[PDB]
């Protein structure tokens, strides 16, 4: 509802407010396996990530039903693009946590570990902005997992394009721009469904994200 | 040169290479078992391949790649392109799947109904062939273009982006010639690319249901493009 009436500046803001902290892994640096430390990094990550979206502009407009759903759906795709957005400045390497940053050699799992670093590349190359950044974020959220949602990634998009305006870039360089932008979430997409593979080759159920947002 | 093409050349050129509507098996075994099914949709998948290719090649900007990047472009896009021409030619028959003008089914249960979903949206956007044409040589391009490699290589993944960047223009410009404001330009020019990722993901679960007992090779594929 106030979501459709906000303005691109107003929801630039309002994504950035709404932006987790960035965690660290919890191994003891004093000390001389990897696995655990990347799912212990994402259930933490994960807590962070239902409290994100519930402030995502008409996110908490839908059902809970919906809303579960849409988490379910994006889940792995949120957490794997915010990894290759802060290893968007190490080149070859992925910035886990501050305290993790690996590189393909100690890297299903070399598959995923080079499409994610092309991914980076690809952001890296695009300079891509921290405002349309999180936008990205907001829009695989609503759109990976239905009139309300619409609605709001019209706006999302009304906002990226309010963003390069801005920025000094043209209208062909706006849609052309956008047009890159959401094709590289196709990719994302690739990459979260070839992860949920190697995740089953060994995942937040219905029920644990229900009770996670019910908190 | 494909950059060189205007927006109605790149329509016109589209829409001239567009791949024949091809019928499954006439006359099979009804009502159909889960592998006499697959056999159908498996036959009619192959000879759809072989006039993809001839699509494929008629693509602006496709036969500029070397031939090693066509085929790796074609291995990550030939599920996508299959799907979305089911979900085009569905369009019109609401609740059913047109596999074939002679294999019409109504409700691998998960992928039927997203399919029929993905048509729904198609039809509620009241999607356009010329829109159809564009959306289907991006899958083309992008869906192995973050995949590639030297100098050569930047200069291929540099030409397939602008290539990218033109059907962009094209898209654009059939909104803008149709009425449509700038702003709903851009709404549904966003609105059509992140379909595309649903048909990536309908892709993927296809290929792991393929793979459940139920792809083409590199040399196959190497070998219809240079026939
Ligand atoms: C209860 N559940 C919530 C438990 C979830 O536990 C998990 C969940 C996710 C992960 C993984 C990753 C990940 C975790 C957090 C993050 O901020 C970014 C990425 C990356 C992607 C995937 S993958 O396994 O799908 O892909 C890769 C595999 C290996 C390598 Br190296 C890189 C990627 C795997 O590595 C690991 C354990
Ligand atoms: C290249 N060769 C070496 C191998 C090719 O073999 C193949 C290739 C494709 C297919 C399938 C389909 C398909 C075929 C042609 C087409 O124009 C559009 C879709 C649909 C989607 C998938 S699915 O089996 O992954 O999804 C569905 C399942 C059931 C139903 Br009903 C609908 C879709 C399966 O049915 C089956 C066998």
């Amino acid at each position: 509802s106030l979501a459709l009436s906000l303005t691109a500046d107003q929801m630039v803001s309002a994504l950035l407010d709404a932006e987790p902290p960035i965690l660290y892994s919890e191994y003891d640096p004093t000390r001389p396996s990897m696995m655990g430390l990347l799912t212990n990094l994402a259930d933490r990550e994960l807590v962070h990530m239902i409290n994100w979206a519930k402030r995502v502009p008409g996110f908490v407009d839908l059902t809970s039903h919906d809303q579960v759903h849409l988490l379910e759906c994006a889940w792995l795709e949120i957490l794997m693009i915010g990894l290759v957005w802060r290893s968007m400045e190490h080149p070859g390497k992925l910035l886990f946590a501050p305290n993790l940053l690996l590189d393909r050699n100690q890297g299903g799992m070399v598959e995923i570990f080079d499409m994610l670093l092309a991914t980076s590349s690809r952001f890296r190359m695009m300079n891509l902005q921290g405002e349309e950044f999180v936008c990205l974020k907001s829009i695989i959220l609503l759109n990976s997992g239905k009139d309300h949602i619409h609605r709001v990634l019209d706006k999302i998009t009304d906002t990226l394009i309010h963003l390069m305006a801005k920025a000094g870039l043209t209208l062909q360089q706006q849609h052309q721009r956008l047009a890159q932008l959401l094709l590289i979430l196709s990719h994302i997409r690739h990459m979260s469904n070839k992860g949920m593979e190697h995740l089953y080759s060994m995942v937040p159920s219905y029920d644990l994200l229900l009770e996670m947002l019910d908190a």
